[PDB]
């Protein structure tokens, strides 16, 4: 079978761990535990292909097969400084072309600082989708796991 390595970076507090234990454990995590290093593994169907998703969820290498770039979007800073971990990812990987997903997390929230369309236009700059999350409400988190499986899969 094929197994997808998937890593969630980010700033500090945007949700990555939430996100990762919402796909995992179908489970939000109200707390918030700061991240050092974690790791994930799950066999999901997707597209009807059996795989194992390996997760690695770290802190706000070059095993990283796709890359999930979260900021929230009631956290300014956040999007701000997503350009540092895509640039941290094309210097590791010496590629121009990473599996990589602009992720919008914490969608539920009404205090809205990143409009949708600034993130589309950084998002279209890098030449990768953007997809809005709650880790809370599910929404768009499948959307925004598979979407980078699928990202890897025309890679
Ligand atoms: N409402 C809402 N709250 C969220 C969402 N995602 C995360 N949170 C909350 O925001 C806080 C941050 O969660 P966390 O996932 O740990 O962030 P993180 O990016 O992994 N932090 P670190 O880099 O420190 O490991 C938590 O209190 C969590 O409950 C979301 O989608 N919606
Ligand atoms: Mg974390």
């Amino acid at each position: 079978m094929t197994e997808y390595k998937l890593v969630v970076v980010g700033a500090g507090g945007v949700g990555k761990s939430a996100l990762t234990i919402q796909l995992i454990q179908n489970h939000f995590v109200d707390e918030y535990d700061p991240t050092i290093e974690d790791s994930y593994r799950k066999q999901v169907v997707i597209d009807g292909e059996t795989c194992l998703l390996d997760i690695l969820d770290t802190a706000g290498c070059r095993t990283g097969e796709g890359f999930l770039c979260v900021f929230a979007i009631n956290n300014t800073k956040s999007f701000e400084d997503i350009h540092q971990y895509r640039e941290q990812i094309k210097r590791v990987k010496d590629s121009d072309d990473v599996p990589m997903v602009l992720v919008g997390n914490k969608c539920d929230l009404a205090a809205r600082t990143v409009e949708s369309r600034q993130a589309q236009d950084l998002a279209r700059s890098y030449g990768i989708p953007y997809i809005e999350t709650s880790a809370k409400t599910r929404q768009g988190v499948e959307d925004a796991f598979y979407t980078l499986v699928r990202e890897i899969r025309q890679h």
